[PDB]
């Protein structure tokens, strides 16, 4: 004790999760995990945060992982795990270190082949783990004797690749005896790679660094930011991995998005004489539908699973080790120009809110040490191009792109860093998929600023195909009234409806000033209104489907 | 004159769905399915009914299947289909004929291995179909050259087994040319089975029939009901397959649930000299945690996959064909007795669980469908005797909480003339509440009871009665319809606390066929119906 005044498999698992930095476990209870849940409740160093449903729990764990750099959630066998699998798939796609724990029937029930609840009544308890093979880096069915090695094996794989892993935990196994961990869980080609990077950077007249999502996966943002700060090297990111570096760096150019990039940024990146890509994946939504021009002949790219050194593929290196050794490089100093930074100002009028003006206002009014979370739809595509301030971050999911993700994800991220004020931008259509975590937000007394874009349906989809087709319409809820209906009082959540630019600035300032309450702001915009980038990207998506 | 002087693969699929009797398609749009969606919207013979999310869409299609006897839903590649997979798993477990259509990127995009949205950015577009293998009877990724063959193959498997099937439909493939279908979709072993059943029923002095969920799967309820009515044979069902026969039959004994059965029913079933089981599976929640006593030496059981004739296994038979030939058997008439069959008088007393289900039993009418969610609702409602032409939807094998709300709406869409009564707990409603918008848009008139007992009471009864994980955030449930956009001409919302209030509101609801009823029932967290008090401890022992 600080004052100076049987261990089980369940304790071992929880101790290892604590080592990973996890202080909160998400999910939904079931009879097959209640005894292990008791162990979670008893922990002084970690909190159970129960969700309304398992898909939302998986999304929430993903957001938490993006900020905390590790996460865990708990489901019940069959019905819980299968409800969550789309969230885990997203975590695999965008490479987030999430542990799913699945409580399963006792070893004896499984071995007896009993037709119990949450099964297909065929006595086979292994179908569901098999179904997770494509979306997990490692998976295990624990036994009393295998538990400590199996837990360590799969969590070591989480540390190695920062992809999700899967632990099936039978009821009786969690209660079985174990002993405390003895040790914690935590170069030639690597040194060659560093020498070639050093040589290339020093010889380059116009170098450019491109940082991506795998930097975020490994929590290497501060490391890359420091490297770029010290060397003054020009840097850009895709919208996939936005905030992989601090956007207040003087050498940060903006977001490269193929032919949809700002012209001066596009010209700079595409005329660079050397390109260093760190943890980047080029996807449709992050390259203006594959209209990027990045010359492999002038490039060294480093990813988790491979590196390409001027066209030579290498696999025998550690991505984290190489990136962390970049500030052993001395004497690299860019002496050229960057591009002109446009002046950021927003002067409101009484005009009704429009998309392009909305994002101009958000850019101006967002502060340092805030996290912007933006949903697929007008929100992602508008917010993607805003210049973030010092120590500010971004969460978007452009590869997996599961609408509804951002609401639970914003809440998980907000729990992960209570000192970083989260601003959520989510569409009306997207909120309807995951709205039930509003209850959790109230119970946990979270204080994010949530903006719900009521544009009477799926505007991003209207921009791609069938602008006046009925399938792009949704039932209109009274969005501003949701907190009250879900049990919130005025001293917990402040709810608003905003129609004009003047109203938006007033509420935004009011919300930003009041750090001790959650804000729930219904923004009314026209269904035909889309931000400039989305008007362009919509037609590219449409072309891709022809 | 005086002088003497196109059809596509998408259309083909929709024509086949029409053939299956499907008039509504559920789901959620995505760019990879919008052009196929245009084809659905254009149809005169079926309607797109868009859901809030895909899990709910799969649940809704399942409920629709239970009543309509076939169903379809549409998702987008990756994110849509994986969101729905728990619903499809439940349809596989409980054997419902649901078709999932997944809209996927163009064949060119797939062949080029492009890193497009809703993928793992590895160029592989086959992972998600593989993930469906254990929960589908058949699956296909359509090409322009195999599309009609493959549609017919998988829909024929749906007809054969009545389990869910899966069709991945690339954008360009749906728009590819096709020709209208040339053919419609559709032994001694069966004769021996029928003869052995006939002989056993002829010679039996105390036969009993047990009907199960696979009867519901094949739409054989009326067939089995007719057979039992003609022969006067004693019949029971498990709670898994409740309403596989009409419960108003004179020879309907009640629900057999192992040692938790009513004593006279248990004694009757377990002393029968011959047992005929039709489409039954014995599961923990449907046998009082495996405390049933059914002697295979006295039994002929028929299932979709397998038949057992006095311990001898048979497989070369058509389950539907055999069940459909039972009314042709002769010299079968039961001449014995059954088992012996209180007026419900309400008071101002606060609502309690056992009294609630007594009231429901007394007030339920003919031509209703009762839907009951895992929790106090299922365990209470499962023993109510249904009136004539009334049905039940419960999911005791798969047991996914939240299922019943979308399922109840889907079933209600499937049969507009059966008034649906839903009993769902507060904890369960919180998983699937967003389909309230759909119910309002579609002007559905079910009667919905939400059991507000301040958390997960069934779980409290199993383990940790005062542990914080059994608590949930309390919503103002009665206010949900209003907040989701309902007006008073569409939904009537109320909070009910007493027995008098309950009888009044249920009667009021049943009398008003033109509006939806949304009724919050207030009960204590410690209160559970008698069956659940027992089952809670049996689950606890099962997890030792
Ligand atoms: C789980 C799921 N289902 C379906 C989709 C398809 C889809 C998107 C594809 C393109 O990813 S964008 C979109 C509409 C989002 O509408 P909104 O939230 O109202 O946003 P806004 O009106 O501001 O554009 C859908 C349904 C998806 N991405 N994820
Ligand atoms: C999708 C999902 N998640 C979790 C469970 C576990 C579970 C049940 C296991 C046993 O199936 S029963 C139950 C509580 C239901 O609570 P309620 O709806 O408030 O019902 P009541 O309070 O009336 O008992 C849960 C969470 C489940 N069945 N399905
Ligand atoms: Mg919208
Ligand atoms: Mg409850």
């Amino acid at each position: 004790h600080s004052s100076g005044l049987m261990y089980t498999v369940g304790d071992y698992l929880l101790d290892r999760l604590h080592e990973l930095g996890i202080e909160e476990i998400f999910g939904v209870p079931g009879d097959y995990n209640l005894q292990f849940l008791d162990q979670i409740i008893s922990r002084e160093d970690m909190k159970w945060i129960g969700n309304a449903n398992e898909l939302n729990a998986s999304y929430m764990a993903d957001g938490y992982a993006r900020t905390k750099k590790a996460a865990a959630f708990l489901t019940t066998f069959g019905v819980g795990e299968l409800s969550a699998i789309n969230g885990l798939a997203g975590s695999y796609a965008e490479n987030l270190p999430v542990v799913e724990i699945v409580g399963s029937p006792t070893s004896k029930v499984q071995n007896d082949g009993k037709f119990v609840h949450h099964t297909l009544a065929d006595g086979d308890f292994k179908h569901f783990m098999k179904m997770h093979e494509p979306v997990t880096a490692a998976r295990t069915l624990l036994t009393a004797e295998n538990a400590t090695y199996e837990i360590d094996r799969v969590l070591s794989q989480l540390l190695k690749e920062r992809k999700p892993v899967y632990i099936n935990l039978p009821v009786d196994v969690a209660a079985a005896k174990a002993e405390k961990p003895a040790l914690s869980l935590e170069n030639t080609t690597e040194q060659v790679i560093l020498s070639k990077i050093e040589e290339s950077l020093k010889n380059a007249q116009k170098p450019v660094v491109i940082a991506g999502h795998e930097v975020i996966s490994f929590g290497l943002e501060k490391t890359v930011t420091q490297f770029v700060s010290e060397t003054k090297l020009p840097i850009t990111t895709l919208n996939f991995g936005k905030s992989a570096v601090d956007e207040s760096l003087p050498s940060f150019l903006g977001i490269y998005n193929g032919k949809l990039s700002e012209i001066s940024l596009k010209n700079f990146v595409e005329s660079a004489d050397f390109i260093l890509m760190l943890g980047v994946k080029l996807t449709d939504s992050s390259t203006g539908a594959f209209t990027h021009h990045l010359d492999e002949n002038k490039m060294i790219s480093l990813n988790i699973d491979e590196g390409i050194i001027f066209n030579k593929v290498v696999e025998d290196f550690d991505f984290r080790a190489v990136v962390s050794s970049l500030s052993e490089l001395k004497g690299i100093e860019y002496e050229g120009q960057y591009i002109d930074k446009q002046y950021e100002e927003f002067i409101p009028s009484s005009a009704p809110l429009s998309q392009d003006r909305l994002w101009q206002a958000v850019e101006s009014l967002t502060q340092s040490n805030e996290t912007i979370v933006a949903e697929q739809g007008t929100s992602f595509f508008g917010a993607s191009t805003i210049f973030l301030k010092s120590n500010s971050r971004f969460i978007g999911q452009p590869l997996w792109g599961s609408i509804g993700y951002t609401f639970p994800a914003a809440l998980g991220s907000q729990i992960a860093d209570k000192e970083s004020r989260h601003l959520l931008f989510i569409g009306d259509g997207s909120l309807q998929l995951t709205v039930q975590e509003l209850g959790l937000s109230i119970r946990e007394k979270l204080n994010p600023i949530c903006f719900i874009i009521n544009n009477d349906g799926y505007t991003v989809e209207r921009e791609i195909h069938g602008p006046t087709q009925s399938y792009n319409d949704i039932p209109m809820w009274n969005y501003s009234k949701l907190p009250e209906t879900f049990g919130a009082t005025e001293d917990r959540v402040v709810s608003k409806i905003v129609r004009t630019e003047n109203e938006f600035v007033s509420v935004m300032k009011e919300a930003q000033a009041d750090v001790n309450r959650m804000y729930w702001i219904e923004l009314v915009l026209e269904k035909e209104d889309a931000p400039k980038l989305l008007k362009k990207m919509g037609k590219l998506f449409a072309e891709q489907n022809k």
